Protein backbone atom coordinates (compact mmCIF):
# COMPACT_ATOMS: atom_id res chain seq x y z
CA UNK A 1 0.00 0.00 0.00
CA UNK A 2 1.43 3.33 -1.18
CA UNK A 3 2.00 5.64 1.95
CA UNK A 4 3.63 9.02 2.84
CA UNK A 5 3.74 11.42 5.46
CA UNK A 6 4.07 15.21 4.98
CA UNK A 7 5.79 17.70 7.36
CA UNK A 8 4.91 21.39 7.99
CA UNK A 9 6.23 23.01 11.28
CA UNK A 10 5.13 26.27 12.19
CA UNK A 11 6.48 28.82 14.62
CA UNK A 12 5.08 31.44 16.95
CA UNK A 13 1.83 30.44 14.70
CA UNK A 14 2.99 30.86 11.21
CA UNK A 15 4.30 29.21 8.57
CA UNK A 16 8.12 28.11 9.07
CA UNK A 17 8.80 24.75 6.58
CA UNK A 18 7.04 22.74 4.53
CA UNK A 19 7.36 20.43 1.69
CA UNK A 20 7.56 23.32 -0.78
CA UNK A 21 10.07 25.49 1.28
CA UNK A 22 12.15 22.20 1.97
CA UNK A 23 12.28 21.38 -1.44
CA UNK A 24 13.72 24.89 -2.59
CA UNK A 25 16.03 24.60 -0.08
CA UNK A 26 17.23 21.16 -1.80
CA UNK A 27 16.94 22.96 -5.43
CA UNK A 28 19.29 25.65 -3.83
CA UNK A 29 22.13 23.46 -2.93
CA UNK A 30 21.62 21.22 -5.82
CA UNK A 31 21.93 24.38 -8.16
CA UNK A 32 23.78 26.71 -6.75
CA UNK A 33 21.70 29.14 -6.93
CA UNK A 34 18.69 30.95 -5.61
CA UNK A 35 17.22 32.09 -9.14
CA UNK A 36 17.69 28.52 -10.53
CA UNK A 37 16.51 26.88 -7.59
CA UNK A 38 13.02 28.55 -7.22
CA UNK A 39 12.68 28.10 -11.01
CA UNK A 40 13.62 23.60 -10.34
CA UNK A 41 11.62 24.03 -7.15
CA UNK A 42 8.50 25.48 -9.25
CA UNK A 43 8.48 28.97 -7.78
CA UNK A 44 8.64 32.32 -8.03
CA UNK A 45 11.95 34.01 -7.33
CA UNK A 46 10.32 36.86 -5.38
CA UNK A 47 8.49 34.16 -3.58
CA UNK A 48 11.73 31.89 -3.09
CA UNK A 49 13.03 35.22 -1.42
CA UNK A 50 9.73 35.68 1.07
CA UNK A 51 10.31 32.16 1.86
CA UNK A 52 13.92 32.27 2.47
CA UNK A 53 13.69 36.05 4.25
CA UNK A 54 10.54 34.36 6.98
CA UNK A 55 12.33 31.62 7.71
CA UNK A 56 15.81 33.00 8.59
CA UNK A 57 13.43 35.44 10.71
CA UNK A 58 11.19 32.90 12.42
CA UNK A 59 14.05 30.53 13.62
CA UNK A 60 16.83 32.75 14.03
CA UNK A 61 19.30 31.37 12.24
CA UNK A 62 20.62 32.03 8.59
CA UNK A 63 19.73 29.57 6.46
CA UNK A 64 21.60 30.34 3.10
CA UNK A 65 24.55 31.99 2.64
CA UNK A 66 24.83 30.03 -3.02
CA UNK A 67 24.57 27.28 -0.93
CA UNK A 68 22.63 25.76 2.57
CA UNK A 69 24.29 26.68 6.41
CA UNK A 70 24.38 24.14 8.49
CA UNK A 71 21.46 24.93 10.17
CA UNK A 72 19.58 24.52 6.88
CA UNK A 73 21.45 21.53 6.20
CA UNK A 74 19.78 19.84 9.44
CA UNK A 75 16.68 21.17 8.93
CA UNK A 76 16.16 19.32 5.80
CA UNK A 77 17.96 16.34 7.91
CA UNK A 78 15.07 16.47 9.45
CA UNK A 79 13.01 16.19 7.13
CA UNK A 80 14.71 13.51 5.87
CA UNK A 81 14.82 11.40 9.06
CA UNK A 82 10.58 11.63 8.48
CA UNK A 83 11.24 9.98 5.39
CA UNK A 84 13.82 7.58 6.60
CA UNK A 85 11.07 5.65 9.39
CA UNK A 86 8.14 6.47 8.02
CA UNK A 87 7.54 2.82 5.96
CA UNK A 88 8.24 1.23 9.37
CA UNK A 89 5.65 4.27 11.08
CA UNK A 90 3.29 2.28 9.04
CA UNK A 91 3.90 -0.97 9.41
CA UNK A 92 3.64 -0.32 12.80
CA UNK A 93 0.29 1.15 12.57
CA UNK A 94 -0.75 -1.30 10.59
CA UNK A 95 -0.39 -4.68 12.60
CA UNK A 96 -2.90 -5.87 13.70
CA UNK A 97 -2.04 -8.77 15.97
CA UNK A 98 0.33 -6.52 18.03
CA UNK A 99 -0.57 -5.51 21.50
CA UNK A 100 -0.86 -1.48 22.22
CA UNK A 101 1.44 0.66 20.83
CA UNK A 102 3.45 2.72 23.58
CA UNK A 103 6.70 3.79 21.98
CA UNK A 104 6.99 4.37 18.58
CA UNK A 105 11.27 4.17 18.74
CA UNK A 106 10.73 1.38 21.03
CA UNK A 107 8.61 -0.39 18.59
CA UNK A 108 10.79 -0.21 15.63
CA UNK A 109 14.05 -0.77 17.41
CA UNK A 110 12.86 -3.55 19.14
CA UNK A 111 13.60 -6.04 16.72
CA UNK A 112 16.13 -4.35 14.76
CA UNK A 113 18.77 -3.18 17.03
CA UNK A 114 21.19 -5.91 17.76
CA UNK A 115 24.68 -6.05 19.75
CA UNK A 116 27.66 -7.71 19.56
CA UNK A 117 27.30 -9.07 22.89
CA UNK A 118 27.23 -12.61 22.78
CA UNK A 119 24.81 -12.74 25.16
CA UNK A 120 21.61 -10.83 24.81
CA UNK A 121 18.91 -12.22 26.57
CA UNK A 122 15.03 -9.92 27.68
CA UNK A 123 13.85 -9.26 30.85
CA UNK A 124 11.62 -7.76 33.68
CA UNK A 125 12.52 -5.66 36.35
CA UNK A 126 11.00 -7.53 39.35
CA UNK A 127 10.91 -6.77 42.72
CA UNK A 128 22.71 -1.03 45.13
CA UNK A 129 21.37 -3.10 41.88
CA UNK A 130 18.18 -4.13 40.59
CA UNK A 131 16.27 -8.09 39.55
CA UNK A 132 15.56 -9.08 36.88
CA UNK A 133 13.34 -11.93 35.74
CA UNK A 134 14.34 -13.74 32.51
CA UNK A 135 11.69 -13.93 29.99
CA UNK A 136 11.18 -18.05 29.87
CA UNK A 137 9.69 -17.17 33.02
CA UNK A 138 12.60 -18.61 36.07
CA UNK A 139 16.23 -17.33 35.93
CA UNK A 140 16.27 -13.97 38.04
CA UNK A 141 19.46 -11.98 37.71
CA UNK A 142 21.10 -9.08 39.72
CA UNK A 143 22.10 -6.71 38.07
CA UNK A 144 24.20 -3.52 39.79
CA UNK A 145 23.19 0.04 39.38
CA UNK A 146 22.39 3.23 41.13
CA UNK A 147 19.03 4.48 42.08
CA UNK A 148 20.21 7.31 39.97
CA UNK A 149 20.61 5.25 36.91
CA UNK A 150 17.84 3.02 37.62
CA UNK A 151 15.34 6.36 37.57
CA UNK A 152 17.35 7.33 34.15
CA UNK A 153 16.38 3.48 32.61
CA UNK A 154 12.77 3.63 33.94
CA UNK A 155 13.13 1.14 36.10
CA UNK A 156 10.02 0.42 37.56
CA UNK A 157 7.99 -3.29 38.58
CA UNK A 158 7.57 -4.75 35.10
CA UNK A 159 9.69 -2.08 32.73
CA UNK A 160 10.90 -4.86 29.74
CA UNK A 161 14.51 -5.04 29.73
CA UNK A 162 17.57 -5.82 27.80
CA UNK A 163 20.40 -7.63 29.28
CA UNK A 164 23.97 -8.11 27.59
CA UNK A 165 26.92 -10.00 28.80
CA UNK A 166 30.26 -10.43 26.76
CA UNK A 167 31.39 -13.96 26.74
CA UNK A 168 34.74 -13.07 28.27
CA UNK A 169 32.94 -11.51 31.45
CA UNK A 170 31.42 -15.02 31.94
CA UNK A 171 32.98 -17.93 34.70
CA UNK A 172 32.09 -21.49 33.90
CA UNK A 173 32.53 -23.70 37.17
CA UNK A 174 32.15 -27.52 38.18
CA UNK A 175 31.80 -26.76 41.61
CA UNK A 176 29.27 -25.40 43.46
CA UNK A 177 31.76 -23.81 46.19
CA UNK A 178 33.19 -21.55 43.92
CA UNK A 179 29.87 -20.89 42.29
CA UNK A 180 27.69 -19.90 45.34
CA UNK A 181 29.89 -17.06 46.09
CA UNK A 182 28.84 -15.24 43.04
CA UNK A 183 26.36 -12.56 42.56
CA UNK A 184 24.95 -14.61 39.59
CA UNK A 185 24.49 -18.54 38.71
CA UNK A 186 23.23 -19.96 36.26
CA UNK A 187 23.27 -23.91 36.40
CA UNK A 188 23.17 -25.34 32.29
CA UNK A 189 24.77 -28.20 30.47
CA UNK A 190 27.85 -27.75 28.32
CA UNK A 191 26.46 -28.76 24.60
CA UNK A 192 29.72 -27.19 22.62
CA UNK A 193 33.21 -26.79 24.09
CA UNK A 194 35.73 -25.13 21.05
CA UNK A 195 39.42 -25.26 22.32
CA UNK A 196 41.91 -22.92 20.96
CA UNK A 197 45.37 -21.75 22.05
CA UNK A 198 44.54 -19.44 24.74
CA UNK A 199 40.28 -19.36 24.71
CA UNK A 200 37.97 -21.46 25.34
CA UNK A 201 34.58 -21.01 24.08
CA UNK A 202 32.11 -22.89 26.20
CA UNK A 203 28.34 -22.79 25.17
CA UNK A 204 25.73 -23.78 27.81
CA UNK A 205 22.19 -24.70 27.28
CA UNK A 206 20.11 -23.22 29.94
CA UNK A 207 17.13 -25.43 31.18
CA UNK A 208 15.15 -22.76 29.96
CA UNK A 209 15.63 -22.79 26.15
CA UNK A 210 18.82 -20.13 25.21
CA UNK A 211 22.16 -21.01 24.71
CA UNK A 212 24.90 -18.57 27.05
CA UNK A 213 28.11 -18.27 25.46
CA UNK A 214 31.14 -17.74 27.30
CA UNK A 215 34.77 -17.81 26.74
CA UNK A 216 37.63 -18.88 29.26
CA UNK A 217 40.98 -19.59 29.41
CA UNK A 218 41.72 -22.89 28.26
CA UNK A 219 43.84 -23.33 31.45
CA UNK A 220 40.39 -23.39 32.99
CA UNK A 221 38.82 -25.60 30.97
CA UNK A 222 40.45 -28.64 30.80
CA UNK A 223 38.51 -30.92 32.56
CA UNK A 224 35.40 -30.09 30.83
CA UNK A 225 33.54 -32.14 29.39
CA UNK A 226 30.30 -31.85 26.50
CA UNK A 227 27.40 -32.88 28.35
CA UNK A 228 28.29 -32.23 31.78
CA UNK A 229 26.11 -29.83 33.95
CA UNK A 230 27.98 -26.76 34.80
CA UNK A 231 27.67 -23.52 36.08
CA UNK A 232 27.90 -19.75 34.42
CA UNK A 233 28.67 -17.18 36.94
CA UNK A 234 29.57 -13.01 36.88
CA UNK A 235 29.01 -10.16 38.93
CA UNK A 236 26.50 -8.35 39.19
CA UNK A 237 28.18 -5.62 38.28
CA UNK A 238 29.14 -7.14 35.12
CA UNK A 239 26.15 -6.90 33.19
CA UNK A 240 24.81 -3.72 30.99
CA UNK A 241 21.15 -3.58 31.24
CA UNK A 242 19.02 -1.06 28.78
CA UNK A 243 15.54 0.32 28.65
CA UNK A 244 13.79 1.69 24.93
CA UNK A 245 11.61 4.12 26.33
CA UNK B 1 16.55 26.33 25.19
CA UNK B 2 13.84 28.08 23.57
CA UNK B 3 11.10 27.82 21.01
CA UNK B 4 9.10 24.73 19.83
CA UNK B 5 7.43 24.16 16.97
CA UNK B 6 4.26 23.09 16.45
CA UNK B 7 4.15 19.66 14.08
CA UNK B 8 1.62 19.16 11.45
CA UNK B 9 1.39 16.17 10.30
CA UNK B 10 -0.36 14.55 6.93
CA UNK B 11 -0.73 10.72 6.45
CA UNK B 12 -1.58 10.11 2.87
CA UNK B 13 -2.12 6.27 2.10
CA UNK B 14 -2.97 4.95 -1.89
CA UNK B 15 -1.78 8.61 -2.70
CA UNK B 16 -4.69 9.83 -1.05
CA UNK B 17 -5.04 11.85 2.16
CA UNK B 18 -5.75 10.03 4.98
CA UNK B 19 -4.67 11.76 8.49
CA UNK B 20 -4.34 15.41 8.77
CA UNK B 21 -4.93 17.70 11.97
CA UNK B 22 -8.19 18.53 11.19
CA UNK B 23 -8.75 14.66 11.38
CA UNK B 24 -6.97 12.92 14.25
CA UNK B 25 -8.48 16.35 16.15
CA UNK B 26 -11.99 14.75 14.67
CA UNK B 27 -10.49 11.31 16.12
CA UNK B 28 -9.56 12.41 19.59
CA UNK B 29 -12.78 14.77 20.48
CA UNK B 30 -15.38 11.62 19.27
CA UNK B 31 -13.17 9.49 21.64
CA UNK B 32 -13.64 12.76 24.58
CA UNK B 33 -17.53 13.42 23.98
CA UNK B 34 -18.88 9.97 23.41
CA UNK B 35 -20.39 10.97 19.73
CA UNK B 36 -19.89 11.51 16.00
CA UNK B 37 -21.92 14.55 16.49
CA UNK B 38 -21.09 16.24 19.33
CA UNK B 39 -17.13 14.85 18.51
CA UNK B 40 -17.35 17.33 15.25
CA UNK B 41 -18.95 20.16 16.67
CA UNK B 42 -15.81 20.07 19.63
CA UNK B 43 -13.87 19.66 16.58
CA UNK B 44 -15.28 22.95 14.74
CA UNK B 45 -16.48 20.73 11.62
CA UNK B 46 -19.93 20.08 10.49
CA UNK B 47 -21.24 16.69 10.84
CA UNK B 48 -21.27 15.41 7.63
CA UNK B 49 -17.78 16.39 6.73
CA UNK B 50 -16.98 14.41 9.88
CA UNK B 51 -18.96 11.54 8.61
CA UNK B 52 -17.09 11.84 4.91
CA UNK B 53 -14.12 11.93 6.85
CA UNK B 54 -14.43 8.49 8.79
CA UNK B 55 -15.97 6.96 5.79
CA UNK B 56 -12.63 7.59 3.81
CA UNK B 57 -10.21 7.10 6.12
CA UNK B 58 -12.35 3.53 6.82
CA UNK B 59 -12.04 2.83 3.09
CA UNK B 60 -8.31 3.84 2.61
CA UNK B 61 -6.98 2.28 5.64
CA UNK B 62 -9.19 -0.94 5.05
CA UNK B 63 -10.12 -0.44 9.36
CA UNK B 64 -13.04 0.97 10.94
CA UNK B 65 -11.72 3.46 13.25
CA UNK B 66 -14.85 4.35 14.62
CA UNK B 67 -17.59 2.63 15.68
CA UNK B 68 -21.64 2.45 18.16
CA UNK B 69 -20.71 2.07 21.37
CA UNK B 70 -22.28 -1.65 22.69
CA UNK B 71 -22.86 6.40 21.53
CA UNK B 72 -19.40 6.31 19.91
CA UNK B 73 -16.02 4.81 20.57
CA UNK B 74 -13.09 4.33 18.70
CA UNK B 75 -12.06 1.27 17.68
CA UNK B 76 -8.38 -0.35 18.70
CA UNK B 77 -7.55 0.90 15.28
CA UNK B 78 -8.46 4.17 15.97
CA UNK B 79 -6.59 4.63 19.12
CA UNK B 80 -3.64 3.19 17.43
CA UNK B 81 -3.44 5.65 14.13
CA UNK B 82 -4.15 8.12 17.10
CA UNK B 83 -0.86 7.18 19.40
CA UNK B 84 0.81 6.14 16.27
CA UNK B 85 0.62 9.89 14.69
CA UNK B 86 0.90 11.79 18.21
CA UNK B 87 4.33 9.62 19.08
CA UNK B 88 5.49 10.19 15.62
CA UNK B 89 4.64 14.41 15.76
CA UNK B 90 6.47 14.00 19.23
CA UNK B 91 9.40 12.94 17.40
CA UNK B 92 9.57 15.84 15.28
CA UNK B 93 9.13 18.03 18.05
CA UNK B 94 12.25 16.76 19.49
CA UNK B 95 13.98 16.61 16.62
CA UNK B 96 13.37 20.23 16.27
CA UNK B 97 14.85 21.16 19.60
CA UNK B 98 18.01 19.05 18.14
CA UNK B 99 18.09 21.42 15.78
CA UNK B 100 18.17 24.88 17.16
CA UNK B 101 20.47 23.38 20.40
CA UNK B 102 22.57 21.66 17.67
CA UNK B 103 24.84 18.47 18.08
CA UNK B 104 27.08 16.97 16.06
CA UNK B 105 24.97 13.38 15.52
CA UNK B 106 23.22 13.63 11.88
CA UNK B 107 19.58 14.57 12.38
CA UNK B 108 18.40 12.28 9.56
CA UNK B 109 19.81 9.13 11.41
CA UNK B 110 17.36 6.43 12.84
CA UNK B 111 20.11 4.96 15.27
CA UNK B 112 20.72 8.81 16.18
CA UNK B 113 17.39 9.50 17.20
CA UNK B 114 16.84 6.04 19.53
CA UNK B 115 19.96 6.91 21.12
CA UNK B 116 19.02 10.49 22.03
CA UNK B 117 15.30 9.76 22.41
CA UNK B 118 14.87 6.55 23.72
CA UNK B 119 17.60 3.88 24.37
CA UNK B 120 19.24 4.49 27.71
CA UNK B 121 21.89 2.04 28.91
CA UNK B 122 23.52 1.21 32.56
CA UNK B 123 26.88 1.68 31.23
CA UNK B 124 26.99 5.59 30.90
CA UNK B 125 28.34 6.44 27.93
CA UNK B 126 26.49 5.35 24.83
CA UNK B 127 28.81 7.03 21.86
CA UNK B 128 27.01 7.70 18.41
CA UNK B 129 30.53 6.67 15.51
CA UNK B 130 30.55 4.96 11.63
CA UNK B 131 32.10 1.99 10.73
CA UNK B 132 35.56 3.21 9.24
CA UNK B 133 38.08 1.78 7.27
CA UNK B 134 40.34 -0.56 9.17
CA UNK B 135 43.52 1.55 10.32
CA UNK B 136 45.97 -1.19 8.67
CA UNK B 137 46.16 -3.03 6.08
CA UNK B 138 46.37 -6.64 7.71
CA UNK B 139 43.34 -8.19 8.99
CA UNK B 140 43.10 -7.84 13.01
CA UNK B 141 39.93 -8.88 15.17
CA UNK B 142 38.35 -5.42 15.84
CA UNK B 143 36.52 -2.51 13.79
CA UNK B 144 37.23 0.60 13.28
CA UNK B 145 34.90 3.57 14.60
CA UNK B 146 35.31 7.20 13.90
CA UNK B 147 33.27 9.27 16.00
CA UNK B 148 30.46 12.53 14.78
CA UNK B 149 33.76 14.54 13.76
CA UNK B 150 34.67 12.15 11.23
CA UNK B 151 38.12 12.53 12.82
CA UNK B 152 38.49 10.73 16.25
CA UNK B 153 39.11 7.23 16.08
CA UNK B 154 38.37 4.50 18.60
CA UNK B 155 38.96 0.51 18.14
CA UNK B 156 36.48 -2.12 19.31
CA UNK B 157 37.32 -5.80 19.33
CA UNK B 158 34.82 -8.02 17.50
CA UNK B 159 35.20 -11.07 15.24
CA UNK B 160 34.95 -11.26 11.38
CA UNK B 161 31.81 -13.35 11.93
CA UNK B 162 29.76 -10.96 14.70
CA UNK B 163 30.98 -8.34 12.40
CA UNK B 164 29.43 -9.54 9.53
CA UNK B 165 26.12 -10.78 10.79
CA UNK B 166 25.74 -6.76 12.46
CA UNK B 167 26.28 -5.19 8.81
CA UNK B 168 29.93 -3.81 10.05
CA UNK B 169 30.98 -2.43 6.88
CA UNK B 170 32.33 1.26 5.75
CA UNK B 171 29.81 3.67 6.67
CA UNK B 172 27.24 1.39 9.04
CA UNK B 173 26.18 3.53 11.90
CA UNK B 174 27.00 2.16 15.63
CA UNK B 175 26.52 2.91 19.10
CA UNK B 176 29.36 2.19 21.42
CA UNK B 177 28.40 1.39 24.86
CA UNK B 178 31.01 1.63 27.20
CA UNK B 179 31.11 0.84 31.28
CA UNK B 180 32.44 3.91 32.63
CA UNK B 181 34.53 2.01 35.85
CA UNK B 182 36.07 0.41 32.59
CA UNK B 183 37.42 4.03 31.52
CA UNK B 184 40.54 5.38 33.20
CA UNK B 185 41.04 8.80 33.18
CA UNK B 186 44.84 10.35 33.25
CA UNK B 187 47.08 13.02 33.46
CA UNK B 188 49.83 10.80 31.94
CA UNK B 189 50.20 10.44 28.45
CA UNK B 190 52.57 7.58 28.67
CA UNK B 191 50.16 5.52 31.23
CA UNK B 192 46.89 5.81 28.38
CA UNK B 193 49.34 5.58 25.51
CA UNK B 194 49.57 2.04 26.47
CA UNK B 195 45.79 1.31 25.99
CA UNK B 196 44.06 0.22 22.91
CA UNK B 197 42.24 3.76 22.81
CA UNK B 198 43.09 7.59 24.24
CA UNK B 199 40.77 10.12 23.88
CA UNK B 200 42.22 13.11 25.32
CA UNK B 201 40.20 16.33 26.73
CA UNK B 202 38.96 18.74 29.63
CA UNK B 203 37.27 17.65 32.79
CA UNK B 204 33.68 18.91 32.10
CA UNK B 205 32.74 17.87 35.59
CA UNK B 206 33.69 15.78 38.31
CA UNK B 207 31.95 14.72 41.15
CA UNK B 208 33.62 12.51 44.27
CA UNK B 209 31.86 10.18 46.67
CA UNK B 210 34.15 7.65 49.02
CA UNK B 211 35.10 4.99 46.38
CA UNK B 212 34.28 6.75 43.66
CA UNK B 213 34.66 9.60 41.50
CA UNK B 214 33.34 10.48 38.34
CA UNK B 215 34.25 12.33 35.50
CA UNK B 216 32.84 13.81 32.55
CA UNK B 217 34.98 15.13 29.29
CA UNK B 218 33.45 16.64 26.03
CA UNK B 219 34.71 14.13 23.32
CA UNK B 220 36.29 16.36 20.47
CA UNK B 221 33.24 15.74 19.07
CA UNK B 222 31.28 17.06 21.64
CA UNK B 223 29.35 14.22 22.37
CA UNK B 224 30.12 13.31 26.59
CA UNK B 225 32.48 11.03 27.90
CA UNK B 226 31.79 9.77 31.69
CA UNK B 227 34.40 7.63 33.73
CA UNK B 228 34.24 6.25 37.52
CA UNK B 229 37.74 6.35 38.96
CA UNK B 230 38.93 5.09 42.57
CA UNK B 231 39.10 8.85 44.50
CA UNK B 232 42.42 6.91 45.71
CA UNK B 233 43.10 7.31 42.29
CA UNK B 234 41.56 10.85 41.39
CA UNK B 235 42.09 13.40 44.17
CA UNK B 236 44.84 15.70 41.81
CA UNK B 237 42.21 15.71 38.96
CA UNK B 238 39.78 18.87 38.43
CA UNK B 239 37.49 21.40 36.00
CA UNK B 240 39.45 22.25 32.87
CA UNK B 241 42.42 19.63 33.71
CA UNK B 242 43.42 18.60 30.32
CA UNK B 243 42.93 14.95 30.23
CA UNK B 244 43.52 11.64 28.63
CA UNK B 245 40.40 8.85 29.00
CA UNK B 246 41.73 5.67 27.59
CA UNK B 247 39.91 2.07 26.84
CA UNK B 248 40.59 -1.29 25.88
CA UNK B 249 39.26 -2.38 22.36
CA UNK B 250 37.60 -5.23 24.14
CA UNK B 251 35.84 -3.13 27.66
CA UNK B 252 33.29 -2.16 24.43
CA UNK B 253 29.86 -3.70 23.36
CA UNK B 254 28.84 -2.24 19.76
CA UNK B 255 24.96 -1.63 19.31
CA UNK B 256 23.70 -1.32 15.38
CA UNK B 257 20.35 -1.45 13.55
CA UNK B 258 19.89 -4.94 11.33
NI1 LIG C 1 42.16 -1.04 13.48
Amino acid sequence: MQAEILLTLKLQQKLFADPRRISLLKHIALSGSISQGAKDAGISYKSAWDAINEMNQLSEHILVEAVLTRYGQRLIQLYDLLAQIQQKAFDVLSDDDALPLNSLLAAISRFSLQTSARNQWFGTITAQHVDVLLADGKTRLKVAITAQSGARLGLDEGKEVLILLKAPWVGITQDEAVAQNADNQLPGIISHIERGAEQCEVLMALPDGQTLCATVPVNEATSLQQGQNVTAYFNADSVIIATLC
